[PDB]
């Protein structure tokens, strides 16, 4: 079959991270849990023709957006292809409730599983929800985009659209090619760097135990996350974290403390999503992120400062080795097939939420952030702002909306009490 020879000749292997997504997606091919999505609210007038010109330009510039996947006897393969696509424009301003109609439209798209060999793998759409209020909806499959990549694209699209609105030529894009991302990952897989990283992680999680969880059960995730959202003032942590790093340290320390106070587990392993973007990888939209195991030991009557100490140590030791995939680590330690290294992940996203489109201000709002195996604490923070957005994303098989809400309210309060006195022992604090 010359047809099969040609597909193998004209394609590239998936990266390790892409492969892990592909395998998980194959387990539940009808589950939409690997869709990621957000919308950008623009407080102004958008011209859809110019917006679509900007999207065409960024689809040329971010070639991950033109990735095509083709199955082979040696697994899924990819190439820079020729996806057909369109930008729907919906004026919902005459609806009884335009905001709800916009949410319903976006949800109708992101609830649908993407077929990886047919696409479309992304969706871009414009939804007018009030006079001078527009929403730009962005949806991706996780195999070809992660959070930082989506952030890079939204920034570029805002920039290009603003230049085209002004009638000037957009300055040259600084994105690299997804091909160089793939080649660098291919070299990592056979690298001595990876052998070192693996050694560190095997030594680090030498032996384990069932992860502390807030649910009555552990189950695979098949449905879209249950989400509870709270907006919090960053005054409520003091100056504990004027820093993305220290914010991640505080969020992990607090979540570990909550898990201990609620479950009695003293060895709490959390998942810490990381970007895995050094050097040139910082400018290549596509799928790159990893999730590290982060171990926090709850000593007798220890305080918040101690826990944050411990978390900072874990981060400063393990972040250098962040390229080693956590599922590779799982397999290599020889764990039971279905059992995780962590159930609760702490996803801190210090990405600027603000944009400007044609002199009009805009803000980003997450809709989907990946699968919620158990519980994921998503934290959105524009560096410098005094405001955080905190999501509890949970597996619907393991949590109820109101149980999750009660946990979030208890945790938010607990968290504010901890940051109100980092020296207080965590056993000594009442919780709702
Ligand atoms: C469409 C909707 C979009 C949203 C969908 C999201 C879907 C997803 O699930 S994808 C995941 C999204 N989440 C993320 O990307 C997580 C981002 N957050 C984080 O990475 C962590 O929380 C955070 C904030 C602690 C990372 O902290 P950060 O300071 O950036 O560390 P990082 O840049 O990774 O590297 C630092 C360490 O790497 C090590 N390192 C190794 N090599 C190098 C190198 N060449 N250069 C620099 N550091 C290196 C060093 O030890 C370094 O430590 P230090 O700077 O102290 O010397």
């Amino acid at each position: 079959s010359h047809m099969d020879a040609s597909v193998m000749s004209t394609t590239y292997a998936l990266s390790a991270a892409q492969t892990e997504i592909w395998l998980a997606q194959q387990l539940y091919p009808d589950s939409p849990v690997y869709n990621i999505a957000q919308y950008t609210v623009i407080e102004g007038v958008i011209e859809p023709a110019v917006f679509e010109a900007a999207l065409r330009q960024v689809i040329d510039e971010a070639d991950t957006l033109r990735l095509q996947f083709i199955d082979s006897d040696d697994g899924l393969r990819q190439r820079i292809g020729t996806p057909a696509w369109s930008m729907p424009v919906l004026d919902l301003t005459a609806q009884a409730d335009p905001q709800a109609a916009a949410q319903a439209w976006m949800r109708a798209d992101y609830q649908q599983p993407v077929n990886l060999t047919q696409g479309p793998l992304f969706c871009y759409a414009l939804l007018k929800v009030a006079p001078a209020q527009w929403m730009w909806y962005q949806r991706y499959h996780h195999i070809m985009m992660d959070g930082y990549g989506a952030y890079l694209i939204a920034q570029r699209v805002a920039y290009v659209y603003s230049a085209l609105c002004e009638g000037t030529t957009p300055a040259e894009c600084d994105f690299g090619s997804i091909l160089q991302l793939l080649e660098s990952d291919a070299q990592y897989q056979i690298s001595a760097q990876r052998a070192q990283d693996e050694a560190y992680w095997l030594k680090h999680c030498a032996n384990w135990s069932e992860p502390a969880t807030l649910a009555s059960r552990s189950a695979p995730v098949l449905q879209q996350r249950l989400r509870q959202t709270t907006y919090l003032a960053i005054q409520a942590l003091g100056d504990t974290a004027p820093d993305a790093r220290r914010l991640a340290q505080f969020m992990t320390a607090a979540m570990a403390a909550y898990l201990y106070r609620f479950t009695g587990e003293q060895d709490v392993v959390l998942g810490l999503p990381v970007k895995v973007r050094f050097g040139a990888d910082r400018h290549i939209p596509g799928m790159k992120s990893n999730t590290l195991p982060l171990r926090l030991t709850m000593r007798p009557g220890m305080n918040l400062s101690s826990l944050m100490q411990q978390a900072a140590q874990e981060m400063q030791s393990g972040l250098r080795h962040q390229r080693y995939p956590s599922e590779a680590l799982r397999r290599q330690l020889g764990m039971p097939s279905g059992q995780r290294l962590f159930g609760t992940t702490v996803n801190v996203m210090p990405f600027d939420l603000d944009l400007s489109f044609g002199g009009y201000s805009a803000t980003n709002h997450n809709l989907l952030n990946g699968p919620a195996e158990d519980l994921m604490l998503g934290v959105y923070w524009t560096p410098g702002s005094h405001q955080l957005r905190i999501d509890f994303d949970a597996n619907p098989a393991c949590y109820t909306p109101e149980g999750l809400g009660a946990h979030q309210r208890r945790f938010i309060r607990f968290m504010q009490v901890l940051a109100a006195d980092a020296t207080q022992p965590i056993d000594s604090i009442d919780l709702l």
